[PDB]
């Protein structure tokens, strides 16, 4: 049965650590997958983490079966989180919240409750983007296409590509944007920019899909929901697949969100029901621990204080890396001007380099990033910076 | 977008919960879901599940992505649990284990890898079954044909019926079998039957495909496996999908294994790889603190004497709270007799109710069970039984 089966392609991002894991040599760099790092180059449990699953220790008595939807706290924190503590969509009751497998589960659970469900038929995602987005919805029977975004020479989103290429975008048609920290690029929309998007999704007759894997790492939790919620405004029905797998470092645990809002209350409710009806089939109710971290912290205030504070210090540290990354490549020789790197949110450094010069950093180097040019600058620490800058200068 | 959507039917099994709710009378009797109750009627946390919870939570020193697969060591247990410490399935390293969010997780893997990978059509199972198999593999795409299995008078395995109805499977056909304690009817094929199994199916060239959520309540660990093995000892080509949810008591952590056979190394390692390519665009990597709980209390051989005397002492209530159900109710007036419950294997009592009887007993008496009959005996206790059986007998 098994004998005639293909070896299926290696996946551009998650690869690069089977990569890792047989390169032997010593000093190998690790700036791929974008996972924060601390000044000693650990992925550390944060503080706030680990009291919270202290308090869980003490206080689980059973592991019984979630319901489908997950942890009901953990969906209301998640609104809160998104929408704003007193906004008019968890008022009017017209958003109901899944508990999911990470950002990517969210997505899939999306997508196969779309295919099933409606009569959408395509989504639109940009152009550099994400990869696991066009493979998702593929596997989910969707076809993907693909709108300009990048201003590839002055560094900047490319408003105008941008408007013109979603022009082609029927009503009815799914339409993909991220929330914040745009992978890769870095370059989010102006305040103004989303609301002269959202307006023009509502007249276009988009429905918008928000991807909000990095709330908190580009100014401020609540600034980086500030997009999601000028179109949450004007608009009578979306879906948000969120993760807190970086912004709690809970990668392996599995904690995301698919979020569904309707016009009503009533209408969210049946909609909802088919979105259970999807979870059901897939892996039944999601897993506790994760989220049960995540709705501990966000409801109790001292807690909550702790982790918010360490957010602000990732940020911080991350930032601090790419002013000095750019100034190592400067004392270093560098030919070319990266200074445009410091106006990138996020974990990203996007845009200097071709996919032959990452291919000769791994081999020759041993730094490791994705083929697109991007670099994980969460993954720079004052140590590894001098070898990672004189890798860099040497194939430019 | 979603204005026409339909409210999804509710799930047979795991709608009861919702119901529960929903009642507010004071003492309604839950015998639904297959979750273990001690005689307390809570599900508690196992005591080696809480030492090794303890555990992680001093060592674990990052929550950083685990592989597609999950846990090594995970795999590497599970393996053995299954085909035996010394097998030669892994000596010849013709399998490979992704760990799954729970055993419905790796169904669902399961199933998208046979849809897109291989060429079967069709899956077989058991009638009566478990409702939640129909629903995945139908979801992938599957068709689902039913084959004969319980002799509803005398309460036995139909074998002359089921080898009948399986003699329209076809080559390439994929036929699920339950590993032990069949759901519902705890009618299990003794060890000669499975071996008549086995050579039937490897002559019929069918894909053998196991669901093994009870390993350990039926006889014991290895006993229950020995219908596997016999599979597994004739078989080049075989699929598992198991579930710690029952064993270990961590149902709402969502710890699986879907594990893939192959006739040699070099194809298991292919097929595999089509098969991480299907948990990619689901859920990407799986969560790691239920698995992580199972790794170490397989890997530590105090955890693990302490666990296996847990387990035991589970399958002991069981088997107690049947012989009491039996007595009680003859003690109470049943004018039939259920004795034949005794020879059931597993959390279930199954065959003596109809639909409008469970109903009854619900509206009536407030006692909550599945509509096929289903009672989930585990859910018995010396304090609920006595109400329990005369509400039974009030219906009978
Ligand atoms: C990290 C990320 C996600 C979700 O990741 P999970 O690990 O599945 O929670 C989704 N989209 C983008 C663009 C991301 O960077
Ligand atoms: C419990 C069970 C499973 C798997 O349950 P999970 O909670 O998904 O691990 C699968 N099949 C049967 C027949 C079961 O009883």
């Amino acid at each position: 049965m098994f004998e005639n089966i293909t070896t299926a392609p290696a996946d551009p991002i998650l690869g690069l650590a089977d990569l890792l894991r047989a390169d032997e040599r010593p000093g190998k760099i690790d700036l791929g997958m974008g996972v924060y790092n601390d000044e000693t180059g650990k992925t550390p449990v944060l503080t706030s983490v680990k009291k919270a699953e202290q308090y869980l220790l003490e206080n689980e008595t059973t592991k019984n079966y979630l319901g489908i939807d997950g942890i009901p706290e953990f969906g209301r924190c998640t609104q809160e989180l998104l929408f704003g503590k007193g906004s008019a969509l968890i008022n009017d009751k017209r958003a109901r919240t899944a508990q999911t497998p990470g950002g990517t589960g969210a997505l899939r659970v999306a997508a196969d409750f779309l295919a099933k469900n409606t009569s959408v038929k395509r989504v639109w995602v940009s152009n550099p983007g994400w990869p696991t987005h066009k493979s998702v919805f593929n596997s989910a029977g969707l076809e993907v296409r693909e709108y300009a975004y990048y201003d590839a020479e002055n560094h900047t989103l490319d408003f105008d590509a941008l408007i013109n290429s979603l022009n082609e975008a029927q009503a009815g048609d799914v339409v993909l944007f991220h929330g914040c920290c745009h992978n890769p690029t870095g370059i989010d929309p102006t305040l103004e920019q989303w609301q002269t998007l959202a307006q023009l999704s509502v007249e276009k007759g988009w429905l918008p899909l928000f991807d909000f894997a990095y709330q908190g790492f580009a100014r401020g939790l609540e600034e980086d929901a500030e997009g999601l919620r000028a179109f949450a405004a004007m608009h009578k029905e979306l879906i948000v697949a969120s993760s807190y797998s970086k912004n709690f470092g809970l990668y392996n645990e599995r904690v995301g969100a698919c979020t569904l809002v309707a016009a009503d209350s009533e209408t969210v409710d049946r909609a909802f029901s088919q979105m259970k009806a999807a979870i059901r089939v897939n892996y039944s109710s999601p897993p506790a621990h994760g989220a049960s971290v995540v709705a501990t912290i966000l409801s109790n205030d001292a807690l909550r204080a702790i982790w918010e504070q360490e957010l602000t210090d990732m940020r911080q540290r991350i930032q601090r890396m790419r002013q000095l990354f750019v100034n190592t490549l400067q004392e270093k020789g560098a030919n070319r001007d990266f200074s445009f790197t410091i106006k990138q949110n996020g974990m990203f450094f996007f845009g200097g380099l071709t996919k032959e010069q990452v291919l000769r950093l791994r081999e020759e180097f041993g730094v490791y990033a994705v083929a697109s040019g991007r670099l994980n600058v969460a993954g720079m620490t004052p140590d590894n910076l001098a070898p990672l800058c004189e890798a860099i200068v040497a194939v430019l």
